[PDB]
């Protein structure tokens, strides 16, 4: 283990600083004695995933707030935690001298880091590239003759995914998203802007584009990737809105239903990678239930949608509306939180120590728990300090911001809060139930590993420490303080 070293860039909090030779790790995991629970404490004060052990107590009296595990009450299995690799992302790794890189990838998908096993990758561009391209630019190329994958997959994405999983133990999820179609296959003849695929679902536009996505898991298959999902389409309700500055591709949700059924759904099935999972919508929660509605009470659609993939941009937060009805409705089609992202339209883009936008990723992470999501992306896995590149100037927060010119990235309170969660939530962990005692401005969630051990997050958002016992009745009490702006990751074995 190293430990975090610190450094203020005048916010709330501090960022850990690593480079070429240093940057702050864990040992390998231990699973604490029976009767005694282990807890990770990170604080706004300056605490990074700090290590301590309490003993578990045969009893308890007082009036003060009680959490008890209801571990018969069974809801979601999680599927896991990652982030976006973006050409933005890969291109600031890559920026950086190759132990800097190793140890960058290390932070995030090892066992001595926070244990990611989900990358999300861009099927050809996004608002984070320093360019618009698509893998098939050449005009009415409807046998897709000219389809190919260029230097930002093969030379920057590929190499670091590779990296990502031969560092990871845990087996990692590839989930894969498109912007934007060829121009020729869209009304508007442009990357951005309101425009949605030329024809009807059916045609040879939409038979073209179902093709390429096909095209796409055949290119990186040589290179020896296989996806576990795709989403239809990112944000498809971007490509609605006129002025839509940056690659986009529009679909209703009954135009998203048909080109499932009609194209997407078969074209995959058909193909050598009809074990890659589909999830539908992949945009902001609020077009919910509607959007699974239109696309799910068509068998013909729904027979091919492992999932409805939500967005957490516009969640400020109707969740029991949104995702607690679409589970009550499809309560076989999993819910999954395809991107999450941070800021204040009076604050710049990347604010280096901020507590408030690691307290944000927490806090949505739970509420997320609590209405049956299965797993939470995050956005780009590294940004530069303007949070670029990005052809647009959409300039944005990210867990580890990267400063080429000090060879040196920095590791966020949103690194730390997303940790709390990936590192001991992994794929197969069950949410039971977790009931309080009392109105309370805590924020907790319980689930159990595949092995039956137990894992409670508590996150502290308000400025007062608050004294609490947590009852598991098959092994007695922890007893323990939430202190104020905190965040706390608590394991303990029930046999
Ligand atoms: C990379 O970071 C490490 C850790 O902060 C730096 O090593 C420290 O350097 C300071 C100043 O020279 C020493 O006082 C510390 O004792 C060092 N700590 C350790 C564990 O070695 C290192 O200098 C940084 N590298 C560069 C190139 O700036
Ligand atoms: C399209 O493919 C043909 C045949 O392989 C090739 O000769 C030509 O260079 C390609 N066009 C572009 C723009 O790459
Ligand atoms: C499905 O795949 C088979 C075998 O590759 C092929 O012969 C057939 O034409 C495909 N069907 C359609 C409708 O594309
Ligand atoms: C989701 C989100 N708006 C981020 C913001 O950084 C980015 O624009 C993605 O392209 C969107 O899909």
């Amino acid at each position: 283990a190293r430990p975090c070293i610190p450094k203020s860039f005048g916010y709330s909090s501090v960022v850990c600083v690593c480079n070429a030779t240093y940057c702050d790790s864990f040992d390998p995991p231990t699973f604490p004695a029976l009767g005694t629970f282990s807890r990770y404490e990170s604080t706004r004060s300056g605490r990074r995933m700090e290590l301590s052990m309490g003993p578990i107590q045969a009893n308890h009296t007082g009036t003060g707030l009680l959490l008890t595990l209801q571990p018969e009450q069974k809801f979601q299995k999680v599927k896991g935690f990652g982030g976006a690799m973006t050409d933005a992302a890969a291109l600031n790794i890559l920026a950086l001298s190759p132990p800097a890189q190793n140890l960058l990838l290390k932070s995030y998908f090892s066992e001595e880091g926070i244990g990611y096993n989900i990358i999300r990758v861009p099927m050809a561009s996004c608002d984070f590239s320093i360019r618009t391209y698509t893998y098939a630019d050449t005009p009415d190329d409807f046998q897709l003759h000219n389809f190919s994958l260029p230097e930002e997959d093969t030379k920057l994405k590929i190499p670091l995914i590779h990296r990502a999983l031969q560092l990871a133990q845990r087996p990692v999820s590839l989930l894969a998203s498109p912007w934007t179609s060829p121009t020729w296959l869209k009304t508007n003849g442009a990357v951005n802007g309101k425009g949605s695929l030329k024809g009807q679902p059916g045609d040879i536009y939409h038979q073209t584009w179902a093709r390429y996505f096909v095209k796409f898991l055949d290119a990186y298959a040589e290179h020896k990737l296989q996806f576990w999902a795709v989403t239809a389409e990112n944000e498809p309700s971007a490509g609605l809105l006129s002025g839509y500055p940056f690659q986009c591709l529009g679909f209703t949700p009954e135009h998203q239903r048909d080109f499932i059924a009609r194209d997407l759904g078969p074209t995959l099935a058909n193909s050598t990678h009809h074990n890659v999972r589909l999830l539908m919508l992949d945009d902001q929660r609020l077009l919910l239930p509607h959007w699974a509605k239109v696309v799910l009470t068509d068998p013909e659609a729904a027979k091919y949608v492992h999932g409805i993939a939500v967005h957490w941009y516009l969640d400020f937060a109707p969740a029991k509306a949104t995702l607690g009805e679409t589970h009550r409705l499809f309560p076989n089609t999993m819910l999954f939180a395809s991107e999450a992202c941070v800021s204040k339209f009076w604050e710049q883009s990347v604010r280096l120590g901020s507590w408030d936008r690691g307290m944000q990723y927490s806090h949505s992470i739970i509420t997320n728990l609590l209405y049956h999501v299965v797993g939470w992306t995050d956005w780009n896995l590294a940004l530069n300090p303007e949070g670029g590149p990005n052809w647009v100037r959409n300039f944005v927060d990210s867990p580890i911001i990267v400063d080429i010119t000090k060879d040196t990235f920095y590791k966020q309170p949103m690194f730390y809060h997303l940790g709390h969660f990936s590192k001991f939530i992994p794929e197969g962990s069950q949410r039971v139930g977790l009931v309080a005692s009392q109105k309370n401005d805590l924020d907790a969630v319980a689930l159990m590993h595949p092995d039956g051990s137990a894992v409670v997050v508590v996150l502290n958002r308000s400025s007062k420490d608050v004294p609490l016992t947590i009852k598991d009745p098959a092994v007695g009490f922890l007893e323990t303080i939430s202190p104020g702006y905190s965040i706390h990751t608590y394991l303990w074995h029930r046999q």
